[PDB]
């Protein structure tokens, strides 16, 4: 399968209709149907592309995310601007096994939900035209397209695994029109020599030419990063049928691929015959890797320290559905944390992310949805095979990739009755063989299969100090050990999770020390100096490939519906909607330059203790010296310096006042001569509270139609509980609507509190609600809603 | 199977859980799971047997009802009373397709939602329990089950239907434990000679014996009505495998089985070995049916009106699943009101209803899910075919039977693009050869396919005067024209909606007074489908079918369409969403007032209903003389209006309507009582009702709002009211306007019932709608939605 | 295409004492038929207990692709010597699937034996206006009775079977 290189992708992303559920058959989707009819149900539901089964489903607390068949359908206008000229439905990709009919007629099928694909319709969209059934569809034609993701243990990946295996059309749909001769394939292959002096490019291509055109004219032309040409050849009466080299060529002095600078060659092929010229670009970048023996990684000939991440295609409000620009945004949020490298998840995502680490500079480790479980049969082991040849012949020409990935935690067992070690092992190697015949300039890597740590270039353990092991100081060490045992190491996955907005003072060094294992409160205070410690520990590490924090984002998975956000993995330094979590300026202090200034706790609203006791105060910044000041009154300069954990050197304790405190930090950055500040106001608590009692529920804040509500935890005598994590449970009834299954800890109608409070905005629809707010053992409470 | 165990039959009922969707496979089913884990999700839920997929999402008004699949899993403690016995899994129904496992083993599948079937599961038991990974399991079996209601174009019944195609193992799914050798069919042929006083009785049986015994002793005995016995005979020494004749016998004088006085003989039957012995029973009856050319219906020799309703599985609350106690009340609640036959739906039914058939004196039409759409290929008519051999091999046996139907709509096109007549023609009769020769005894019938009204022994076209077609009084007329066009005429389907509480003035003769002295006027009410599907005009439509019916000497009968409301998939706009409002009967068993109506014309007991139980508030002008009528048997009726007689009147069928019991009577503003006395000669008995009615003179304007209070309270539940009344708050009577319930808090709506005070989601009755709460003993806040009109908003707080 | 290739699933077992033939071994038949023929015609008889009374049964099965809704069909039943004994004609018969086309006695009914065989023939016409088509089927009256650990009788008369096999 291929992705298609064209120029003239049309996005159908209006006018189509889902159905959650199977038809009888194809006849359904097509025959004539009268209002109020036995036809006309069941009822469809109008829908745009990208779109997702499991939208709402994936979190809803109260539901098992909808694993099963559904349908599409929509009228095509089709007109080809090529004379002769094919018509081809382009699949970015669609989850998991997907069927496509014109009309009655089956034209094409895929297996796995993120490669891409495509069926050339030409033959199937002429007949139609011409037959007696065009005229009831008024010269459209219908299109009509089966999605499932009903559980399949021979597929993979596995439902064991950590992550919604999601259905639908949750990428785009291209309509592409060809004409006679176009490309199949465009490989830009790529070398660069040590000294970084001299590159190398072979241009091969294979022919899509259904026609059977005996001869056509081909140019080659290759443009810098500037746009001037630097190569440009034509091949006159070439065979343009399967594959054929069309240039190689040597680059003097080429410009480099980096992390700081990425920069892009194009390359412009043009295929020319009598009744066509077909011109598309392909990019694609030098650069020089190498992972030393028992050493770290170098970029161009300079150790680069990777700071990675992970991502999962998921969003608030869209599950697998994000739109470009949503892709667009959380991938610039994470250049600005400072990212260099991000493992995407456990699958191949849209080529969009993939052109975006292309531009900001971000190395890429992706891999194959063989994730836990063992190992199936025939159909099992095809898959694999399949989506690994898709996924390196679709994205081999990225400048980001080093590392094609070949599954996650496969010592993982019990998706069959059987688990053989020696089976796995066999599997593992031969994908591993077929990766370096596919491309053999790439590291090939899995994480967390010791039994297979031999087979492959790179290899990942699991580490999560302070979270599944040990305390977080041991972090370095247990590195140094996994280090020695695999020819190259590199650590992917680390980090813990954080209820967003949760705060907790017995994490914090008060006077009047904290452990550094697993924070049993999920609060984000833990996480901030986990993060900070590993950051520190990797600047004494230069024998270290590098790192990757799992994940960016929080994302939603179908086996933890007790998490304080039901069914969300929270180990994020961003919240599934992008709000940044309090961990997210960890990173950025550490990983960047830009000047900037962050007071722990802006969403931390009251704290508490004893009358004058000295909280601890962080700041994590990448200024050079920062002051703070509590309530105006200055606490002392202090010296950014990374190793005095935490906060490299930029905390205080400091007394506040019982009600409202301001809390300010100014720093300044020498290099930049620029001078940074940010400023908290803080509540101060010293009344001590009893069990939980009541629910106090108010209006906290409007916006146009939008009401945001606050729920807060209280004593017999209407202290706030601080520290209370009960569930909050929302119901409405009346003209508005609960903003809920988001995934976010505002976004959810059951959630766990947060310091005793629970926030949810009502979408009031300019009418009269009432909303209930329940907690287990306590009374019911309520709130109306009028509107203006 | 069945009825041919009994005892050593346990009903599957407790320790279940549902998984709405489907597995990875079998080994998701019973692998190691410990708490959090990821095989710890999705999450089942616990369930007792018998259950429906569909039991709330098939009325509920926003979502189409789920077609696809589901699983069931136990653990079976299993202890086999016989020595080297069998164990087997005994299906009554679950629809559609279904596959069983036992461990990891597929152990049997099943197509077809109606049709009994079973599956021998002591092979795989024992290599289980003899297996390494029985340990973990504790003694017990895992026992999955999968069920699938996909739709499916190949597969009948169609979902053009007008019904829900059900998933689920909603009828009893039994364990029967089996000795070495019993019988896997016993049919019991009976035939009576032309002056009807002697009876044939032959007993056939098939043996199941996969140990293959060589000998047994089979022992038969009749007994009659009484018990007694008038036979019994050893068989000693005889080839217990496959087929045999065990006895023919001549019973002279047999009582016979008759609608009024249904009496069963019962057959019982003994197998022993040296280590078994055997009894079972089954039940028949000795009656003689005929059908005349271009004439009527004679049972035991004597001319019988059939006097008929339908009935679908589906029930508030469980959609098929209804238990047996349920289906009890059902079916006594039909024999209460003089139905003597039934037409069973489309489809074969659980095997307690033709038992209660054949005990309460009802005759069965009985057919194959073959309902509309046109016709498939192979595996589509395999299906219909055995289907269809299933049905008459498993209920051959009940007296009660008359009719085994092969199809109904099958003139209904678009399940496929192409319609071919002639094809339907040549399967239609291949069905109908497949019948008489598994059953000469029985007619074959369809409904409604008229160019394949030559093929079958009894037709039925469509007839539903007064509702998709004219005027109900055009019903004789059209019933003369149609059973002329064929050799035996049986008029299956005719009636109404009415929406359940829903009354029409309009729908009666009110006479109003017209300024010496003053005269009188009243609008005649048309006999045409009214498009307020009021009650009123459905009561009305009933008792001409049935006046007229006593002047048809020809005819051989009817059945209205159906005895019950019911679920069905293309309707999400009635006045209750997605149910079939046809019924005289609600969802939940509450009697409409169309009940009474056929009651008052079909049974002697005597009894006495004054229209309007369900009418809270009349209107009208103030001295409008108000039509008010009676349903009654009784030979005279006296109505008192706020205790001030109305006269004696005499009841006559013809006098139409209300059979001459039918007054015209001032109401006074507010509240009014009717009484209606009445004394029926035959019984010399005397019998009474009363309904209490406000009548309301003020007329209202456009609706504008909604008023909403607590009507009752009954322990923790709440009877919610709601009203709409106009800008000066008087009611609005007439209004048909949706109302939406929603609620928050501690309690729950008691919705999802399919009946118009158990939706959340309904049309107003005469501007009123009904709903109960279910408090939980805490604080909610009912919400009520109209159109247009502002919400409204109810507390309803616990003590 | 013709094949007798060994078949371990397909009767007669190769262990049989006989050779499993391949081929077109007995005659193929190339037969023209009108638009409604018959498929089948079961000629069902008995004999009474004196064998003085014969119940003759037809029953046909139509060949009717062209689903024609109407046919007129005669049963005649013939005599040794070709001599009518029935006749009925059936007007606007449905001709799809099975009909009992026929239930009839014959009084003295000549018998089979293996002395003098004697056969019936009922003959058989479907009519339309587009066709006339007419097939023929013989039987015999006779009665047997197999002994319960005795011997064989043919109407009533003790018959020592003489036989072979070929
Ligand atoms: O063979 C029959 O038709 C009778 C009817 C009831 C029991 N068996
Ligand atoms: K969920
Ligand atoms: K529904
Ligand atoms: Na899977
Ligand atoms: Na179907
Ligand atoms: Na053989």
């Amino acid at each position: 399968n291929a992705k298609v290189p064209a120029m003239n992708k049309i996005r159908l992303t209006n006018n189509w209709e889902y159905l959650k559920g199977d038809l009888g058959g194809i006849w359904e989707a097509v025959r004539p149907a009268a209002p109020g009819s036995s036809e006309a149900v069941p009822i469809w539901q109008p829908v745009t592309l990208p779109h997702c089964f499991n939208a709402e489903d994936a979190v809803d607390p109260d539901v098992n995310y909808y694993e099963g068949p559904g349908w599409y359908k929509t009228l095509l206008a089709i007109d080809n601007p090529y004379r002769n000229g094919r018509i081809v439905l382009d699949f970015d990709g669609a989850g998991q096994k997907t069927d496509v009919y014109v009309y009655t007629t089956h034209v094409g099928s895929h297996v796995g939900g993120y490669d891409s694909w495509n069926v050339d319709i030409t033959d199937a969209v002429k007949a139609f035209l011409g037959s007696k059934d065009a005229e009831r569809f008024k010269g459209k034609v219908p299109l009509s397209i089966r999605c499932d993701n009903s559980r399949d243990l021979e597929m993979i990946p596995s439902d064991l695994a950590d992550f919604n295996i999601y259905g639908g059309l949750y990428r785009y749909l291209n309509l592409v029109y060809l004409p006679e001769v176009s490309f199949e394939q465009i490989h830009l292959e790529s070398s660069l020599s040590s000294n970084l002096k001299e590159g190398i490019l072979k241009v091969k291509t294979s022919f899509y030419n259904p026609e059977d055109i005996r001869k056509a004219d081909v140019t080659v032309s290759v443009y810098d990063v500037d746009r001037k040409p630097v190569f440009s050849k034509t091949l006159e009466g070439i065979l343009p049928l399967g594959d054929q080299l069309l240039a190689k060529m040597k680059i003097k002095n080429p410009v480099l691929w980096d992390v700081d600078v990425p920069q892009l060659y194009t390359c412009e092929l043009t295929v020319k015959t009598p009744d066509q010229t077909f011109t598309t670009e392909e990019r694609f970048g030098f650069r020089h890797t190498e992972f030393k023996d028992k050493g770290p990684f170098f970029l161009n000939g300079k150790r680069l320290l990777l700071r990675g991440t992970h991502r999962h295609e998921d969003h608030a409000g869209v599950a697998q559905a994000m739109t470009e620009d949503m892709m667009r945004r959380e991938m610039r949020m994470m250049k600005d944390m400072g990212v260099n490298f991000i493992r995407l998840g456990h699958y191949q995502q849209s080529e969009i992310i993939l052109d975006l680490c292309d531009e900001l500079g971000i190395l890429v480790w992706e891999e194959i949805p063989w994730c836990r479980g063992g190992l199936g049969g025939d159909v099992y082991k095809k898959q694999a095979r399949r989506m690994l040849a898709n996924m390196i012949v679709q994205h081999h020409n990225h400048p980001a990739v080093i590392i094609w990935g070949l599954g996650n935690e496969n010592d993982w067992p019990n998706d069959f009755n059987t688990f053989d070690k020696s089976a796995i092992r066999a599997f593992m190697k031969e994908l591993h063989d077929m990766a370096h015949r596919l491309d053999d300039t790439r590291m090939t890597a899995i994480r967390r299969c010791e039994f297979c740590n031999d087979i492959v270039d790179v290899y990942s353990p699991s580490i999560w100090a302070g979270w599944y092991r040990g305390v977080f100081t041991d972090y370095k060490s247990i590195s140094e050990q996994e280090m020695q045992k695999v020819k190259h190491f590199l650590h992917v996955e680390w980090g813990g999770d954080s209820h967003a907005r949760r705060h907790s003072e017995d994490a914090f060094y008060n006077l009047k020390v904290p452990r550094a294992s697993r924070d049993g409160d999920w609060s984000e205070s833990y996480v901030v100096r986990l993060i900070d410690w590993h950051l520190k520990e990797q600047e004494t590490m230069p024998w270290l490939t590098g790192t990757a924090y799992w994940p960016f984002k929080d994302f939603s998975t179908p086996v933890r519906p007790d998490n304080p956000v039901p069914y969300v993995n929270q180990k994020g330094v961003v919240e599934r909607d992008f709000t940044p979590k309090e961990s997210y300026y960890v990173f950025q202090s550490y990983w960047t330059e830009k000047p900037m200034i962050h007071i722990y706790g802006h969403t931390w609203p009251v704290r508490w203790g004893g009358k004058d006791d000295r909280k601890e105060i962080l700041v994590y910044s990448n200024c050079d010296e920062v002051e703070l000041f509590v309530n105006g009154v200055s606490q002392g300069v202090k010296r950014r310096n990374s190793q005095d954990y935490p906060a490299a050197g930029l905390r205080w304790n400091c007394v506040y006042q019982e009600g409202m405190n301001e809390i300010r930090a100014v720093g300044v950055k020498k290099k930049e001569k620029k001078e940074v500040s940010d400023v908290i106001r803080q509540e101060y608590q010293t009344a001590k509270w009893d069990k939980e009692a009541a629910c106090q529920v108010s209006l906290l804040s409007e916006e146009g139609d939008t009401a945001l509500v606050q729920v807060q935890l209280i004593d017999k005598n209407g202290i706030r509980c601080l520290s209370s994590k009960k569930q909050i449970t929302f119901e409405i009834a009346g003209d508005g609507s609960l903003i809920c299954n988001l995934g976010t800890s505002t976004g959810s109608r059951k959630v766990q509190a947060y310091n005793g409070r629970a926030l949810i905005r009502i979408k009031r629809n300019e009418g009269n609600s009432v909303v209930a707010v329940k907690s287990e053992g306590l009374p019911t409470a309520f709130l109306e809603l009028k509107s203006p």
